[PDB]
């Protein structure tokens, strides 16, 4: 699809058997999801944004279906206010900016 | 242009007579620039991001030239770690997401 930006660019995702809504976020290097139950091993990590830093759990090789496109990569889980799909996964689904 | 996302989508902007680089950020509702000298009146504002909140100065009807495209709108100025072009200006230059 082509998505204009008059509203937030939210898409439906399926991850870890669960359905969520997430923001397609070109300003985000990595993918950060609100606290959720994910299986397997993870590594602690701190990431920074507009208001400071948050502690997240880093999960690697996680499968996500983003608006019907499959991708596998690192997902960060923690106290973000919004689920964010970052460039690490946007590149896999072929997402581009155009103007 | 079309911009792929293997690197950060940075563009050159001109605002208030100054040249800056800023991130084209679909996850940002509004435009937030690092501390800089702007001329007009302003209003105190507080905005929230991944790690908490920051205090910014809100300037309205500010002219920005973003990758050579002109837009006028609200710019927030404060302790953001990176200059962000948000959807309030992305819509004005015709920016879309495509996949
Ligand atoms: C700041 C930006 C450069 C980074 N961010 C992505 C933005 O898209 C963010 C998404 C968001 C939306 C809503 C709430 C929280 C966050 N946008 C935002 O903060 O917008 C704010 C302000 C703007 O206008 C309104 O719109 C929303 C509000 C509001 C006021 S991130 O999330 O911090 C972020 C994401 C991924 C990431 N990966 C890293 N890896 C490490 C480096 C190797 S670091 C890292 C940081």
């Amino acid at each position: 699809p082509q998505i204009t930006l008059w509203q937030r660019p939210l898409v439906t995702i399926k991850i870890g058997g669960q359905l969520k809504e997430a923001l397609l976020d070109t300003g985000a290097d990595d993918t950060v999801l609100e606290e959720m139950s994910l299986p397997g091993r993870w590594k602690p990590k701190m990431i920074g944004g507009i208001g400071g830093f948050i502690k997240v759990r880093q999960y690697d090789q996680i499968l996500i279906e983003i608006c019907g496109h499959k991708a596998i990569g690192t997902v960060l889980v923690g106290p973000t206010p919004v689920n964010i799909i970052g460039r690490n996964l946007l590149t896999q689904i072929g997402c581009t900016l155009n103007f």
